[PDB]
């Protein structure tokens, strides 16, 4: 499984806007397509009062680029979601989140970004952050795709 | 362009058999779909007495996996081939060889091993290649796949 979390998370200061920088997973077919299963697209987290999590995600299907509004669960531990699991890996809030999504085994993870930025540090700890992780894909959006619909 | 080129490269001793273990490119589109441009799988390096290079390949297209024989002509520099260029980056001609392809900047490069094993060494040295690349995708094949015709 993620051997990696963030402790003390304040699921409340990762409101707002984010940016899918880079995306990897277990399997080349969880991300391969546009219309892949994993490709999916953050636009925005709204955490609940009662510390849920609603995303705003983009997601191509049907040919195009479909606004789907998603909660995942809280659980006994802090960092950990449900919908499939939803691990929160590490992040600052102001800058990047790394987190992963795993089910049953089909693993995908991904760095958010703040802003429409090639963030290298954040590239970085991601690289850090899959190393111990058995991934086959990975991807990443340059600045123009991260300003469009379904990054095309 | 790439900046990084084997010396003295024997291109006799690269006859054989190889692995296409991982792969990546400057575009998704070079190498997302099974039929993507640039998703080519070497299976065998046929070096003339000329000092060309004959290539065996798979490449899926109209929905199945075919075999391609293609010739790189030697240019001026001997780590550089013409079909687009190919430049060999680094070898060791018993385990792994690096290459990358370029057009015009479409790029794609490939880390080639000498067995169906995943060879951390090798890449190891693919990423430190890599790092001064913009790539935007990488994949990586697992040993049932490498033992597959078109990988899968
Ligand atoms: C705390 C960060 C929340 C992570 C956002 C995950 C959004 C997608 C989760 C499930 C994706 C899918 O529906 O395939
Ligand atoms: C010296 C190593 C030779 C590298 C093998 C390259 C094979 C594919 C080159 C062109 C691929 C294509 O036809 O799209
Ligand atoms: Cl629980
Ligand atoms: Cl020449």
């Amino acid at each position: 499984s993620v051997t990696q979390t963030m402790k003390g998370l304040d699921i409340q200061k990762v409101a707002g806007t984010w940016y899918s920088l880079a995306m990897a997973a277990s399997d080349i077919s969880l991300l391969d397509a546009q219309s892949a299963p994993y490709r999916v697209y953050v636009e925005e987290l709204k955490p609940t009062p009662e510390g849920d999590l609603e995303i705003l995600l983009q997601k191509w299907e049907n040919g195009e680029c479909a606004q789907k509004k998603i909660i995942a669960e809280k659980t006994k531990i802090p960092a950990v979601f449900k919908i499939n699991k939803v691990l929160v890996l590490d992040t600052d809030y102001k800058k990047y989140l790394l987190f992963c999504m795993e089910n049953s085994q089909s693993l995908a993870c991904q760095c958010l970004v703040r802003t429409p930025e090639v963030d290298d540090e954040a590239l970085e700890k991601f690289d850090k952050a899959l190393k111990a992780l058995p991934m086959h894909i990975r991807l990443s959006f340059n600045p123009t795709q991260l300003e469009e619909q379904c990054h095309i």
